[PDB]
């Protein structure tokens, strides 16, 4: 194997590291802070998919991504191509059209909700144990946001190190202008 | 929480860590191993099945008990209650039965197979990539054997900080007979 052949896994592999990081946490925001405020009324629906959109259908969207990547890593841990699965995924990423559509909206109950004392009491709890898992709660939009905004930075890098005569150039090449696409329609 | 309750916590943590050890070693067993042996005729079923057992009831079989527990799991991390989880999915690791009922029979196709040069061939390529990940073939059987003989102890374990009077006591003691009775009836 090349060095820039090394490069070109390496790449792919940050791409998927970076999927089970943010699955860990849409799913730890489902079950530590969601699921319980809604149980308690705490926080009325309405308002917890303000802050949090669709977490019921991003975690599924993202582990399909990353199931993919898997079913196409050989027994020696690399893949031989991408462009594919990428091309055919990244349109999902318009799931986001509606949640991100008011990062204004979403911005003002925020704001609201943390001078309120059951929200408060709630954190305490949860943070003074030992075993729970930490969440910036009041900038979770930021999660996905972050992650949607770097999609074009991974595939410029897995392109980078593409071999002039390989299928995946033109699927990345493809590929970078979806995600350029699907950001413009949310923005 | 007391300085003991963090312990049977932690017990409990320990446990569940080891599930997902074993988990990822039984799929990289089926992925990187089995399987590709089975496709490339390097062994016959009959011989795979031996070295490595039913690997597709294994696996579902831990991953139902890492579910449970998961499902279990508070927001602020700890559980209240596992024995009633233990005591209902132990006897199912009686699905290991055949497989290690000839523990014998398996260490003599594996003594032969390590002369044969496409198994060393389909290692050696297997090994000299840098994103492959390594499992000792020679001696698999003692993955699921050496996890099959701890259960005892991380019971115990976690019976040793259950408080006097905490259902769990109850459980957790049936729960050791439970295991014990399962090791007897393969070895």
């Amino acid at each position: 194997l090349t060095t820039r052949e090394i490069r070109r896994q390496e790449a792919i592999y940050e791409m998927s590291r970076g999927e089970q990081d943010l699955i860990e946490d849409l799913k730890l925001a489902r079950k530590a802070y969601h699921d319980p405020m809604l149980k308690l009324s705490i926080m009325s629906e309405e308002e917890l998919t303000h802050i949090f959109g669709d977490l019921d259908s991003y975690i599924p969207l993202h582990e399909d991504l990353l199931t993919r990547i898997g079913e196409a890593t050989k027994p020696d841990g690399t893949v031989e191509q991408i462009g594919h699965i990428l091309v055919s995924w990244l349109p999902r990423l318009n799931a986001y059209r509606g949640y991100c559509s008011n990062q204004l909206a979403a911005k003002a109950l925020l704001d609201q909700k943390k001078q309120d004392p059951r929200v408060q009491d709630f954190l305490q709890r949860c943070l003074e144990s030992p075993f729970s898992r930490k969440l910036d709660l009041w900038s979770f939009l930021d999660i996905p946001r972050s992650r949607l905004v770097k999609y074009p930075l991974l595939l410029k890098e897995i392109l980078k190190h593409t071999p002039k005569e390989h299928p995946d150039v033109q699927l990345l090449e493809d590929a970078i202008l979806i995600i350029q696409g699907v950001l413009s329609d949310i923005n």
